């Protein structure tokens, strides 16, 4: 599917040691273009996911401080079913890629801004995929539920950008995102 080069934020999220990876079945996926550090802002999504009876993959600018520690401790205790990874890239590119994953998984990118706040996120905002595999260096989203028309539509967007691209570096980056999306299907 779609693989990006960001691995688990803690090896203690691992649940398939034989391969030193985290494997989540039919998980929901929080796409957040912000740094999460307080578990409080995560409660609405955590309660939603526990209600639907499925694990949660968090892909954010970062998950640190008390939020990371509380998620790890509670994952080790079997009280929460989650794994957290850093979103790929930085700055505007990070946002663009989070949106790629959102399109692929039928989710929406939470990022504070205006009507995109985390505490107000709903199950609908979360993405979904058949499986997710996470190891020290990478994250692989398998069979995202995003509509193919939506995925191809975004690929079309990215390709038009390549056209406008006026630098090998940028052209290089955009083509990289296409490969991960078009191949993600």
């Amino acid at each position: 599917g779609m693989q990006f080069d960001r691995g688990y934020l803690s090896p203690y999220f691992i649940n398939k040691p034989e391969t030193g990876a985290v494997e989540l079945e039919s998980p929901f996926i929080l796409l957040a273009d912000k740094k999460i550090s307080n578990i409080r802002e995560m409660l609405p999504v955590l309660e939603a996911v526990a209600k639907a009876g499925k694990p949660l993959l968090i892909i954010a600018e970062d998950v640190e401080g008390e939020a990371l520690a509380t998620l790890v401790v509670n994952t080790m205790r079997g009280i929460v079913k989650v794994a957290a990874v850093k979103a790929p890239g930085f700055g505007d590119r990070r946002k663009a890629m989070l949106q790629d994953i959102a399109t692929l998984t039928g989710g929406t990118v939470i990022s504070e801004e205006i009507g995109m706040e985390l505490e107000k996120a709903t199950l609908e905002d979360l993405g979904q995929a058949k499986r997710v595999v996470i190891n020290k260096d990478t994250t692989t989203i398998i069979d995202g539920v995003g509509e193919e028309a939506a995925i191809q539509g975004r690929v079309a967007q990215i390709r038009q950008q390549i056209e406008e691209a006026t630098s090998d570096y940028d052209r290089e980056k955009l083509q990289e995102r296409v490969a991960k999306l078009a191949g993600g299907v």
